[PDB]
DNA sequence: GGGAAGCATATGCTTCCC
DNA sequence: GGGAAGCATATGCTTCCC
């Protein structure tokens, strides 16, 4: 158990565990055929996901990979703390967390807002702390133009 | 040089280097004396800053740290692939570039407008690979909770 | 101020346990 | 399908180069 196995960092393939995560996430993208791809090709709508666990985000961040084809997604990371409470001292910009986060690049900001739903709707049914993922859509002004 | 100094992860300071580039973003910001936070003290938009180099990338973020204390900054991470030209396989969506990025959550709408255009206007001057950074707004339609 | 060195420690990945 | 082990290699952070 542990160790190195010959799989580099964004070269996770699938197995059963991820597999199930993501057909849970097909049969849920299927209530909505709607168009994932533009012809323009342009990476202008997202889906911020955050939350749970550290395990928790990463299972659905693989899971995700296998379910769209479509999107390109970021490496897990760290978000920095919100406002503390009080007229008291705020944190510093750069301190972060222990939670974490990852971001979805879609094509298209009507498949963003049905990945959205079925995030939260694959995660409602389950017990802490999966049920307690976060998920919000998120639309670039200007697009990203990913290398 | 090199080794550890005892400052962990979100635990930078400033030094003069982070402070001539906080300076000149403070004097972009000053000129567009706009609100930064709210009473509802939500994180509802962001800037999202990428490419130049890891290090540019890097420096931009410790200057921005300084510059304003009412942003919230994650590490730095890496960004997947984009669309490959022709009929054939596209990359998974799990690869990663060298291509890294950063996001700034910021309070108002407003204000991630004014230090977008701040940064494209603070790097548009200088040599490679500084010039080559990329800035847009995101706006999170059910914002970020912060922890 | 961009780039390198180099310790501490972050995630990417797999396989095993429950 | 959550948590952990544990190698490889990511960034955070400094000081020094230049």
């Amino acid at each position: 158990k542990g160790g190195w196995f010959g799989k580099h960092r964004g070269q996770g393939g699938s197995n059963p565990k991820f597999e199930n995560i993501a057909e849970g996430l097909r049969a849920l993208l299927a209530r909505s055929h709607v168009e994932r791809t533009t012809d323009e090709g342009t990476w202008v709508a997202g889906v911020f996901v955050y939350g749970g666990s550290k395990t928790s985000l990463y299972n659905l961040r693989r899971g995700t990979a296998l379910a769209i084809p479509q999107c390109r997604l970021t490496p897990l990371s760290r978000l920095p703390f919100g406002m503390a409470p009080g007229p008291g001292p705020q944190p510093g910009p750069l301190r972060e967390s222990i939670v974490c986060y990852f971001m979805v690049f879609l094509q298209t900001h009507i498949f963003a807002e049905v990945l959205k739903d079925a995030i939260k709707d694959l995660v409602m049914t389950k017990p802490a702390p999966t049920c307690n993922i976060r998920v919000t859509v998120c639309s670039f002004d200007d697009g990203v133009d990913l290398p």
